[PDB]
């Protein structure tokens, strides 16, 4: 009965989706699918983060409009997420009319309420190109060790950090011209005015403990004002009444969460839901799935902007850690920087969804994709525990009993053990204790395969007069499979579809209370095949 708006962080439009993105989108999708299974109104929202100087410059280098470039990357992103069955209700763009109007609205309110401050800043400027240079578009000689061809605010030889104004013989990465210091009036959001409000939220107990602790460090350091403006030339939204000034992506990007929802409402012809979810009196829940590097922004800057423009604030932030592969940060040279598109050439989506889900929890801890363990765990758990309950039993049902399951449960006590677990498993999905849910599900799968082993259908099948026993055993196993696949339905959407076709029924959370009795099932080919390390080796080689 809840109304829930759930987002993932927005992929940048100038790079391909990789396994780090997929950890976040899969985590959110599992949670979203479970909430839908429990009957809630769920809106799962994302968008490409499509503005800014890097995007402007990349399009110029490619010789195409920024609109053409971001459109092509938007399609690529959405193809990859669709390949992993990420079930968004809307995937939009920060470059949209909805976000333009909302960014202009929120800025106007912030300004009228006294939260926008004008400040003159000094920044390196390319006089040939005619633009201010972001730090990483300045290169030069490290002032400390004198190594040439260093970029931005740090030296990759001696490790020194410094302002790029300290680079020796600086050069524009764009044009090669020598940059010079130039003044410009910028507009700053007065985040420090919201410190008391944000401190109250931190101690309210809603946020993850690790996040609340990090926020205390930020309050201790002292909140700063944040620039929300950029000078032309830019790719983004022009600031009303400020010719030559644009909104910086810090302002327009999270408003894209609202723009994407407004777009969804407008496409649906729904004239009430936008205010129902975003006005201050909302009874809807708003949740952001984000990574560690996005916590400052989503926990301090964003709720402050919402408060200052008279909108509701997030109900909670759900933060995950970094992805590692074989224990280390993804490494292009080792072939462990793996694109989502590459993954799907070698493995299915369900395999990675399962593996990540088995490792995830409600804490901020890095998640390791150990590729040897991936092969072992998928084969052990999906092929040999869960799918095995269907594959070892369905053949006898189809070949000797015309596809018909027994009229009664062979072991109702065991079945109740399985359905009694729904409360703890569902609470684990709800609380984002995904690894706990999977551990409980696989413990049940072990019990189910122990039951089948004890009954020994490969013996019963050869013994005269034991047809009824065989049907009873195999039907019991199939009903245990039905329950386990219901618990896994948020995790494994494609296997679930194959399971539903075999079982001739949609899997619903409450449906497990009614076993399949006197019920026709269908034949199937292979519900899920084994994987091997040769495939892992090919994935790594393809990614180098
Ligand atoms: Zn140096």
């Amino acid at each position: 009965a809840k109304k829930i708006l759930v987002t993932c962080a927005m992929p940048y439009a100038n790079g391909s989706i990789h396994l780090g993105h997929m950890l976040e989108h899969i985590q959110a999708d599992v949670w979203v699918r479970y909430q839908r299974m429990r009957g809630h109104e769920v809106n799962f929202i994302c968008a490409d983060d499509a503005h800014g100087t890097p995007i402007m410059l990349k399009a110029q280098q490619l010789g195409i409009t920024p609109e053409q470039m971001i459109g092509e990357m938007s399609q690529e992103h959405q193809t990859d997420f669709a390949g992993f069955n990420i079930s968004y209700d809307n995937y939009h763009s920060t470059h949209s009319e909805e976000n333009r109007q909302l960014s202009e609205l929120i800025y106007s309110r912030l300004k009228e309420n006294g939260f926008i401050k004008n400040r003159t800043i000094s920044q390196l400027y390319d006089p040939e190109k005619g633009m201010f240079l972001p730090d990483r578009f300045v290169k030069g000689t490290c002032p400390k060790c004198k190594s040439p061809d260093q970029y931005g605010d740090n030296c990759e030889v001696c490790g020194a950090t410094y302002s790029p104004t300290e680079l020796i013989e600086p050069k524009s990465v764009v044009s090669g011209a020598t940059p010079v210091m130039r003044d410009s009036e910028h507009f700053f959001f007065d985040l420090p005015s919201f410190s008391e409000m944000l401190q109250a939220w931190t101690r309210s107990g809603a946020l993850q403990e690790q996040v609340a602790n990090k926020m205390q460090e930020w309050f201790e350091s002292g909140l700063q004002q944040w620039d929300i403006s950029r000078d032309a030339p830019y790719f983004g939204f022009e600031i009303p009444n400020a010719p030559g000034k644009y909104f910086y992506v810090w302002l327009d990007a999270p408003i894209g969460y609202m723009g994407s929802f407004k777009n969804l409402c407008d496409k649906r012809g729904d004239s009430v839901s936008f205010d129902e979810y975003w006005k201050k009196d909302s009874t809807a829940e708003l949740y952001h799935f984000i990574g560690k590097d996005c916590v400052y922004f989503h926990s301090l800057f964003w709720p402050a902007m919402l408060e200052g423009s008279n909108f509701r604030k997030p109900s909670n932030l759900f933060v995950h850690g970094y992805v590692t592969v074989n224990g280390a940060k993804m490494s292009k040279s080792r072939g462990t920087f793996i694109k989502a598109s590459t993954w799907l050439n070698h493995f299915d989506a369900d395999s990675l969804r399962y593996y990540y889900t088995a490792k995830l929890s409600s804490r901020i801890d890095d998640i390791d994709l150990n590729l040897e363990d991936f092969v072992q765990r998928v084969n052990a758990d999906i092929v040999n525990k869960v799918v095995n309950l269907a594959s070892r039993n369905a053949g006898f049902i189809n070949k000797r009993f015309d596809g018909v399951l027994a009229s009664e449960l062979a072991d109702p006590q065991l079945y109740k053990t399985f359905t009694d677990a729904a409360e703890v498993i569902g609470e684990a999905w709800e609380s984002r204790e995904f690894g706990k849910a999977v551990r409980e599900i696989m413990a049940l799968a072990d019990l189910a395969n122990r039951y089948v082993d004890e009954q020994a259908p490969w013996v019963v099948a050869k013994q005269e007069g034991r047809d009824a026993d065989l049907q009873a055993i195999c039907s019991m196993g199939i009903n245990l499979f039905r329950v386990l696949m219901t618990y896994l339905k948020p995790v494994l959407p494609k296997l679930t579809e194959r399971a539903e076709a075999f079982l001739n029924t949609e899997l619903t959370w409450d449906g497990i209370q009614q076993p399949l009795l006197g019920h026709k099932v269908n034949p199937f080919k292979a519900l899920y095949n084994r994987i091997d390390m040769r495939q892992v080796e090919a994935l790594v080689e393809a990614s180098k």
